[PDB]
RNA sequence: CUAAGAAAUUCACGGCGGGCUUGAUGUCCGCGUCUACCUGGUUCACUGCCGUGUAGGCAG
């Protein structure tokens, strides 16, 4: 509803990098980049998105402010490896605009932190929450939620994403430092 | 609508004593294996400090 400043994001097909892997790095380098000064209109959808296929990212979709733009897309966090993708144009906010709240938090995913919690400040069974932990037990986004991950842990990526209910409607919210929405985002469409 | 039809069939047990297989021996000669390569395999569709109810900001 509130998407009047949009852009687009198209990472081309290339045998360098997966679109998930360049996804991933454009995430990355829009989250070092963006939010390194700060900032407050940060909104990052799908533009290409197709949440019934299992594919989190394939195309990115830019729902900024003015101001936003004009000094978040100007500094080396940016650019540099914009030789697979490309660079992006303004459009205004047209009439149709669904309330898609799109937002950048986190899940439930710990099999076992429970029990890292329970030892440091909870006082419980480690060995009951240790062993607790089964297939059926994990409750993360079993949809396409894509996980730019670094380098630091084996686990592959899971959900990292707060997505929100696509209609006619309008749902708007504060964004933080990384291009999210914290209780809404701006239209998609 | 089976070449239809049907059947308790058995209880017991000491294998055992003994022995010289031995003598002798030349396996030899020769050889071209070679050409090319993306493992990002995701090495569990996952491991973690807020309340051990889906309830958090990191070079994950």
């Amino acid at each position: 509803m509130a998407m009047d400043h949009y852009l687009d994001i198209r990472l081309r097909p290339d045998p360098e990098f997966p679109p998930a892997q360049l996804m991933s790095v454009l995430f990355g380098k829009l989250h070092q980049a963006l939010v390194a000064q700060g900032g407050d209109r940060i909104g990052v959808s799908f533009p290409d998105l197709d949440e019934s296929r299992s594919r989190l990212g394939e195309r990115l979709r830019i729902h900024a402010s003015a101001d936003d733009l004009r000094a978040l897309l100007a500094r080396p966090w940016l650019e540099g490896l914009r030789d697979h993708l490309q660079f992006g144009e303004p459009a205004v906010v047209p009439h149709p605009t669904p309330y898609r709240q799109v937002s950048r938090v986190q899940a439930k995913s710990n099999p076992e932190r429970l029990r890292r919690r329970l030892m440091r400040r909870h006082d419980l069974s480690e060995e009951e929450a240790r062993k607790r932990i089964p297939d059926t037990v994990a409750r993360a986004l079993d949809l396409p939620f894509v996980t730019l991950r670094s380098q630091s842990t084996g686990q592959h990526f899971r959900l990292f994403i707060r997505h929100g209910p696509l209609q006619v409607t309008a749902e708007e919210g504060g964004f933080t430092c990384y291009g999210l929405s914290k209780g809404g985002f701006v239209p998609w469409f």
